[PDB]
């Protein structure tokens, strides 16, 4: 079955779902996606590899391209295995000395491509840069096949996230002529009403064995749960 991935940025409400995950499914947890402060997030990242093993894999997200080399050596001091950087569309002659430093400690370089002026020039610094690309599925559709292709021949992991289901039908199309696809990114699953559509969308897309990430932004702790159960059974 698949595994799944987390991201939330509370570290309170992170740790309370990770302490029921790997009491109710531990073997199922592949990782998590944390943010936040320096400080708190090099807490959340011991917390997690104390309650999971050391197999555990942790993505700290950078949001800020100037301090994402400092947050990212401590982050990975603490034990986290991959960055993700958003944010670069803006400054995309940064990335380099940023997936620079985080090669020569070991470190996945996950790119988030999001919209701006620069999005194909971003899309072609990650392609020559990181180990996976997270492909906003709002992005206009010739776009997003562009970032696609342009990773696909460099080799590089897609992601697509999406929000609406109207975007997961958008990413599915895509997945099927994208090699390098390798998951989606949940967002905006609020209830297990709207977990068990997308569980719905992604059997009959024969795409239900992928690993998937579940944001947890718009849930609470039990629903999390609950919604990351029903997208497992």
């Amino acid at each position: 079955g698949p595994g799944i991935w987390l991201r939330e940025v509370d570290r309170d409400k992170l740790i309370a779902v990770a302490k029921k995950l790997k009491e109710i499914i531990p073997d199922r947890v592949k990782g998590f996606v944390v943010g936040g402060k320096t400080d708190d997030v090099v807490a959340t990242i011991r917390d997690l590899i104390a309650l999971f093993g050391p197999d555990l894999e942790i993505v700290v997200e950078l949001t800020e391209l100037d301090k994402a080399i400092e947050t990212m050596k401590k982050a990975v001091e603490a034990g986290a295995s991959a960055i993700l950087l958003r944010d670069g569309v803006r400054g995309v002659e940064e990335l380099r000395k940023i997936a620079e430093e985080a090669k020569k400690l070991g470190v996945k370089v996950i790119v988030d491509v999001t919209d701006g002026p620069d999005v194909l020039e971003l899309a072609r610094e990650a392609a020559a840069l990181a180990d996976a690309i997270v492909i906003d599925t709002g992005l206009p559709l010739d776009t997003r096949e562009a970032i696609a292709a342009l990773a696909d021949a460099a080799g590089v992991d897609v992601i697509f996230r999406v929000s609406g289901l109207d975007q997961v039908d958008d990413a599915v199309a895509l997945a099927a002529r994208t090699p390098a696809f390798k998951g989606f990114l949940l967002e905006g699953v609020r209830d297990v009403a709207a977990a068990e559509a997308v569980r719905a969308r992604l059997a009959a897309a024969g795409l239900t064995d992928l690993d998937f990430l579940l944001a947890l932004d718009g849930l609470d702790v039990d629903t999390a749960i609950a919604a990351a159960l029903a997208l497992l059974e």
